[PDB]
């Protein structure tokens, strides 16, 4: 059955897990967390402690400010990921790990649209392959590698499948995409999750890995976001049968993403995600 999550909009202590299933109405079947890449697992461990006593699996997406994908490539990172891969492995419960995602966007800085241009499907690619190549020298066989992509490609070279590193390198692919509705003064549109989905999915369908909707959301404003959760949340049961997990990107931040961003969105979210 289709795993429910969220980033709750905070970092997941016990209480901010607790609250959203309050929210919900429902267990939290997989919790996500940001981190960059000057965190320690130890900063970690006590939210990780927190997902693993609620039963849920913790997905972290781990964003490297600190390094680009020459960087990583080069080795540069590598005291760093080296450490994380030790850690884990002796914390031993299974991790979901996101490392130096959207990379078809042009947002982030080892992003391949990124606009210095430092990054390539080739630094990506070996970059990528670096980091899960440490983690299994040292064991940490219980970490799980997601690839993920943007709905859109943005920016100049970016696509959905030129940074893939691999199927041997990848547990999971995963989409991330926003109905932004009006919101944006630069021209945003209403857009359904077939709208917003259907394209990066069609690519990653290509792929004999399982998908996570690793980051959606939806706006108020532009259309109706009650209905529009009812319809994304059957549209990922009905045709996008090889997504495992929704999950959520609960946050007031560029528009507001909750659930609870008017009674009727909660109302409806409720409801969508099932019993299971
Ligand atoms: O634009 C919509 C979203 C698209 N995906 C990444 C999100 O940004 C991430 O948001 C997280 C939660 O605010 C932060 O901790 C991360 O540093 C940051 O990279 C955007 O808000």
């Amino acid at each position: 059955g289709l795993k429910i999550g969220a980033w709750v909009g905070t970092q997941p202590s016990e209480s901010a897990i607790k609250s959203f299933q309050e929210l919900q109405g429902r267990k939290l079947d997989i919790v996500h967390q940001f981190i960059n890449w000057s965190t320690d697992f130890s900063w970690v461990r006590p939210y990780a402690d927190a997902v693993y006593n609620n039963g849920s699996i913790l997905m972290i997406t781990w964003e490297p400010w600190e390094y680009n994908t020459v960087d990583i490539k080069n080795g540069k990172a590598d005291a760093y990921i080296t450490r994380m891969a030790q850690d884990m492995k002796a914390y031993g419960k299974e991790i979901w790990l996101r490392p130096l995602h959207e990379a078809n966007g042009d947002w982030y800085p080892w992003a391949i649209g990124y606009s210095s241009r430092v990054n390539t499907n080739e630094t990506y690619i070996a970059a990528f392959r670096h980091i899960v190549d440490i983690f299994r020298a040292n064991g940490a066989t219980n970490v799980k590698w997601v690839f993920n992509v943007n709905c859109d490609n943005v920016g100049n070279g970016t696509s959905y499948l030129g940074h893939y590193p691999g199927d041997n390198y990848v547990d999971y692919t995963s989409i991330d995409g926003y109905n932004w509705g009006t919101t944006q003064s630069w021209g945003s549109q209403w857009q359904s999750f077939d709208q917003v989905f259907s394209r990066a999915y069609q690519a990653l369908a290509s792929i004999n890995k399982p998908i996570i909707i690793a980051e959606f959301a939806s706006a108020e404003i532009g259309g109706n976001k009650a209905r529009w959760i009812t319809e994304a949340y059957n549209s990922i049961r009905t045709s996008y049968n090889k997504v495992i997990a929704a999950v959520w990107f609960h946050e007031n931040k560029e528009t507001d993403w909750r659930i609870n961003s008017s009674p009727e969105a909660l109302a409806a979210y409720r409801e969508a995600i099932g019993a299971l």
